[PDB]
């Protein structure tokens, strides 16, 4: 399958930067959500989960179609959690219904990086709509139960490498679990991006628990917790040698995620040579609004 990025008709960066505001001002404004957390967590796991069905080996998935639109994939058990994210972005397609699905459920991601202190993330428009046949089947998304093996199997299929895996995970910085979407507990959360996954794994007390999910995680004393998939990495020696170097320096974790937050969001998209080049957009903060 060839996908081929099509820009909205006659749309430019100015477009894309009025879209990234009413994300960023509607963050702002909805604060309360999930004790306080605000929806910034939630729209960049939304912009994970509809670029991680991709599969490398005949294009199926991605964020390109915006199929996350559809049943099958909005009902994904995977995807518990998500509604709460696309209720947020459907005032925003409302008031811009000129962009694509899979452009707005991926800038929704990159808003809520920046909007919470994070990389900038460039990011490029034509992602196109395609029909409900189109969707994924659900069970591409990966597992949290599981060892290091698994996590680095897994992350192939995403064409991602150990550094690009371990980067990427550290988006576990935001949020939080939630035991009736995922059936695991949650511990302290936080709404600022930062290099505190990495931290928190190297520094912390953790314990082996079983939680009321009958799901086994990782517990502090001080009230943190890890997924197994998580823990993974400082398991494996190779992810461990990555974790420690991220946690020693916030810029390299900062540009290696941008890189392959990006790479997540355009697996599968072939953008034609004359394609605009990426879009770096300006925070509320450097706009002065
Ligand atoms: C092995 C890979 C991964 C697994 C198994 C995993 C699993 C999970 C689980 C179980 C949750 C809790 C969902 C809920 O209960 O609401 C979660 C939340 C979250 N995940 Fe991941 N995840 C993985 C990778 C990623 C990646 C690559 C990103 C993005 C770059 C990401 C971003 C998030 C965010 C931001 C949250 C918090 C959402 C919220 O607070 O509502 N995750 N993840
Ligand atoms: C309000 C609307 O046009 C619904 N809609 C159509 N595509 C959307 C992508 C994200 C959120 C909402 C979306
Ligand atoms: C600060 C921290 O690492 C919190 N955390 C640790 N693992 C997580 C998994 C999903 C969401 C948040 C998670």
């Amino acid at each position: 399958l060839v996908h081929v990025a099509s820009v909205e008709k006659g749309r430019s960066y100015e477009d894309f930067q009025k879209v990234y505001n009413a994300i960023a001002l509607k963050l702002r404004e909805d604060d309360e959500y999930d004790n306080y957390i605000g929806y910034g967590p939630v729209l960049v796991r939304l912009a994970w989960h509809i670029s991680g069905t991709w599969d490398k080996h005949d294009n199926t998935g991605g964020s390109y179609g915006g199929t996350y639109r559809f049943k099958k994939e909005f009902n994904d058990p995977s995807n518990a959690g998500l509604q709460n994210g696309f209720k947020f972005l459907e005032p925003i397609h409302k008031e811009f219904p000129w962009i694509s699905s899979g452009d707005l459920f991926s800038l929704g991601g990159v808003t809520a990086v920046q909007e919470m202190q994070g990389p900038k993330i460039p990011w490029r428009c034509g992602r196109v709509d395609t029909p409900e046949d189109t969707t994924p089947d659900n069970g591409r998304l990966p597992d949290a139960d599981k060892d290091a093996g698994y996590v680095r199997t897994f992350f192939q299929r995403l064409n991602m490498n150990d550094r690009e895996v371990v980067a990427l995970m550290g988006a576990h910085a935001l949020g939080k679990t939630h035991l009736k979407n995922s059936g695991y507990e949650g511990g302290g959360a936080n709404n600022v991006f930062t290099n505190e996954f990495y931290l928190n794994l190297l520094n912390e007390d953790w314990k082996l628990e079983k939680n009321d999910a009958n799901n086994e995680q990782w517990d502090s004393k001080s009230g943190y917790m890890m997924l197994p998939t998580d823990y993974s990495l400082i398991q494996d020696p190779k992810y461990l040698s990555i974790v420690k170097e991220y946690a020693n320096d916030q810029d390299k974790f900062f540009k290696d995620f941008s890189k392959a937050f990006e790479k997540l969001l355009e697996n599968g998209i072939t953008f034609p040579k004359d394609a605009p080049s990426p879009f770096i957009f300006k925070t509320l903060e450097e706009q002065g609004l």
